[PDB]
């Protein structure tokens, strides 16, 4: 009907959620390493924070630190359809609440990451010049990749289903990025906004 509110969302931070069921093992995740809690003065709660490669030692940069959905027995449980494991991978200033070994059901936030016109435009347009910050997205579809850190410029890598696996782009560590190694994107998809 007319006036009913049918979805609502918080913008502030984007969650990262789980597919499956079961109970979230760390992995990676040591203080000190790949973690750190810190606690808010106004509130008094304290969260486990994962820290940036840069801001990481030697030995944290290599690490990868993540979550699993284990079953009972401690197997990992695979993503239906998918076949692969669902072990979500969390990136720096990544905010984690669940505790280790917790019950966990598919759909929960398993983490969280903080977030012209007139005649010119026209005249732009008609040029078609390249914005500031061009959006980025996929050449091609399949699965995707992290590659070598701080050459100069991250590096991010493209496996089709079937087709060239040695593919491969650049993209800068300096900007905030949504890509997902973790998840197929399609040749249609956006890889950051704008």
């Amino acid at each position: 009907a007319g006036g009913e509110t049918v979805a609502n969302w918080d913008p502030h931070t984007m969650p990262v959620i789980t597919e499956v069921s079961g109970f979230v093992r760390f992995t990676d995740m040591i203080d000190g390493q790949t973690i750190t809690r810190q606690t808010d003065e106004l509130t008094g709660l304290s969260s486990l924070v994962v820290l940036d490669s840069a801001e990481r030692t030697a030995g944290g940069k290599d690490l990868r630190p993540a979550l699993k959905i284990v079953d009972a027995q401690g197997n990992d449980v695979l993503i239906p359809g998918t076949d692969m494991p669902a072990q979500y991978f969390l990136p720096g200033k990544a905010i984690v609440q669940l505790e280790d070994g917790v019950q966990i059901s598919s759909g929960d936030t398993l983490a969280r990451i903080p977030q012209t016109g007139g005649l010119p435009r026209v005249a732009d347009l008609f040029e078609a010049r390249r914005p500031k910050e061009p959006a980025i997205l996929a050449e091609i579809s399949g699965i995707v990749s992290f590659g070598k850190e701080t050459k100069g410029k991250r590096r991010l890598v493209i496996t089709p289903v079937d087709g060239s696996d040695p593919y491969e782009e650049m993209i800068p560590k300096w900007r905030q990025l949504n890509v997902f190694e973790g998840e197929r994107v399609e040749r249609g998809d956006v890889i950051s906004d704008g």
